[PDB]
């Protein structure tokens, strides 16, 4: 698109469809229906939420100049989860071992 075009690539076609595929990716796919998981506090504690459809569809709009503000959604996905949930939580093994395949992706990534 404009800066980082194979990298922005790169985010899209391998990183977000990989980590997607994944078997544990579907509670990171949509934003957390806080209603529907009576989970009143959620929207308290994480003020800058972010989920796979809103990375995806942020790609398809071109809504990131560069990479490194899609890696960043990507990040803060991750920090969320254990910044609300505990360590042993289900959904906290299930957010590792989905960031250790992001982290192989992203080592990947061809250089600009």
């Amino acid at each position: 698109g404009a800066a980082s075009t194979n990298q922005l690539q790169y985010l899209q076609k391998v990183v977000l469809k990989d980590l997607w595929k994944h078997s544990f990716s579907w509670p990171f796919q949509r934003p957390v229906d806080a209603v529907k998981l009576q989970l009143p506090d959620y929207y308290t504690i994480i003020k800058n939420p972010m989920d796979l459809n809103t990375i995806k569809k942020r790609l398809e709009n071109k809504y990131y100049a560069k990479a490194s503000e899609c890696i960043e959604d990507f990040n803060t996905m991750f920090s969320n989860c254990y910044l609300y949930n505990k360590p042993g939580d289900d959904i906290v093994l299930m957010a590792q071992a989905l960031e250790k395949l992001f982290m192989q992706k992203l080592s990947q990534m061809p250089q600009e």
